[PDB]
């Protein structure tokens, strides 16, 4: 099984696996090999993911289930968005590239969501880029299948909703959009309550007016402090009014009011979208 792969170097770790750059000794392919750690339900879900192919989803090439361990073989990309943001931080990512990346990831999400597949853990480290200007979603579907970052968590998850929706991915992508534009994380919480209260300090403590049902959510407390909302003009300067209007719709508290990926693709912010090429030093 694995004897067919030659490890080159380590490129990631999760709470349950390690990812190596590796070479397929068979095909000559260079790949990302994720070594996990097997429940049959996980096998069938992962198998369904192999069919979920889109230009903005990192391709799952092979699933090897062997010596009762699990290897996932992915398309290799040379950089993630976290590294590209850090590399770009003196100057910032140019707006047309931010806009191209947001549009592409919304295409990725629209495709996944149309097949009822949620990502659930979008973050810059899971967004992979190449020299041609493409950006792709990684780790897609693997959640339903080493401190965990909370920064991009939708508030319905933080408030204990078990049966949340595709809207959680739009919230995460909105947080990443804001971070591209300002070169700072939007809500960098370091615990669940710190995350929730950073959201409330910026967008206002949610109530029944803006989010019907919120006061009955599992981890909602009447004792939450009540902060007023701030203007987006203060939150993501100097993003223009189209970009701010789109971000506001992606960060609506009520997941049912939050914009869908498909609707976001029609937003006027993308009327002049283009596909620039990044400066990548590899
Ligand atoms: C060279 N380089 N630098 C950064 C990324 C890459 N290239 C690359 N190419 C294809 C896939 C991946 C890739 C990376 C990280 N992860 C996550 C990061 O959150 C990850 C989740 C779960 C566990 Cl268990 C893990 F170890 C790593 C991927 O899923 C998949 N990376």
């Amino acid at each position: 099984a694995m004897e067919n792969f030659q490890k080159v170097e380590k490129i990631g770790e999760g709470t349950y696996g390690v990812v190596y750059k590796a070479r397929n000794k068979l095909t000559g392919e260079v790949v990302a090999l994720k070594k996990i750690r097997v429940p049959s339900t996980a096998i069938r879900e992962i198998s369904l993911l192999k069919e979920l192919n889109h230009p903005n989803i990192v391709k799952l090439l092979d699933v090897i289930h062997t010596e009762n361990k699990l290897y996932l073989v992915f398309e290799f990309l040379h950089q993630d968005l976290k590294k590209f943001m850090d590399a770009s931080a003196l100057t910032g990512i140019p707006l047309p590239l931010i806009k191209s990346y947001l549009f592409q990831l919304l295409q990725g999400l629209a495709f996944c969501h149309s097949h009822r597949v949620l990502h659930r853990d979008l973050k810059p480290q899971n967004l992979l880029i190449n020299t041609e200007g493409a950006i792709k979603l990684a780790d897609f579907g693997l959640a339903r299948a080493e401190v965990v970052t909370l920064w991009y968590r939708a508030p319905e998850i933080l408030l204990g909703c078990k049966y949340y929706s595709t809207a959680v991915d739009i919230w995460s992508l909105g947080c990443i959009f804001a971070e591209m534009v300002t070169r700072r994380a939007l809500f960098p919480g370091d615990s669940e309550i710190d995350q929730l209260f950073r959201i409330f300090r910026t967008l206002g403590t949610p109530d029944e007016v803006v989010w019907p049902g919120v006061t009955s959510m599992p981890d909602y407390k009447p004792s939450f402090p009540k902060w007023a909302r701030q203007d987006f003009s203060k939150v993501v300067p100097p993003l223009d009014e189209d970009g701010r209007s789109l971000l506001s719709q992606m960060l609506h508290y009520d997941p049912n009011k939050r914009i869908s990926a498909k609707a976001a693709l029609a937003h006027p912010f993308f009327q002049d979208v283009t596909k620039p090429v990044p400066h990548l030093r590899l």
